[PDB]
């Protein structure tokens, strides 16, 4: 887990992002389509589709929206070991289930700063706790077997 000033830090940078959800939420999608084509594959509702395809499907927002909820939980649940232990879990098992491994969150990793960065600049910290918490993912996706 990250510690609580960590988790502070998180979550003050992920405040402006969450504030506009829908919106936000489907920018990180397709920023992550953009900068890694092989992860949109992975989909079943955007495999073999454009950018532009994805951006007017009404499949979109259902992904994004599932994905910015999870993500939310994750910031306030970081700097509890036990909740974590649970959380990681069970979100390792549910995306080796579907191919993705921790390849795809290293991506994930790389990115991300540079998203929350395109929203409002982040407290100083907030970047490594956000490392820290990919890690966390990262290290529970290779205990899941990928
Ligand atoms: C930023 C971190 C991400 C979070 C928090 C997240 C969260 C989730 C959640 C909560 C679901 C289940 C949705 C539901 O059916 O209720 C889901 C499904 C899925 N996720 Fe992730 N995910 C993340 C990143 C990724 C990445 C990088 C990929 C692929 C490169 C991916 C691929 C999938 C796939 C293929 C499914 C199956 C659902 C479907 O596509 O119909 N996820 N994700």
């Amino acid at each position: 887990s990250l510690s609580a000033a960590e988790a502070d830090l998180a979550g003050k940078s992920w405040a402006p992002v969450f504030a506009n959800k829908n919106a936000n939420g489907l920018d990180f999608l397709v920023a992550l389509f953009e900068k890694f084509p092989d992860s949109a594959n992975f989909f079943a509702d955007f495999k073999g589709k454009s950018v532009a395809d994805i951006k007017a499907s009404p499949k979109l927002r259902d992904v994004s929206s599932r994905i910015f909820t999870r993500l939310n939980e994750f910031v306030n649940n970081a700097a509890n070991a036990g909740k974590m232990s649970a959380m990681l879990s069970q979100f390792a098992k549910e995306h080796v289930g579907f191919g993705v491994g921790s390849a795809q969150f290293e991506n994930v990793r790389s990115m991300f700063p540079g998203f929350v960065a395109s929203v409002a600049a982040p407290p100083a910290g907030a970047d490594a706790a956000w490392t820290k918490l990919f890690g966390l993912i990262i290290d529970a996706l290779k205990a899941a077997g990928a």
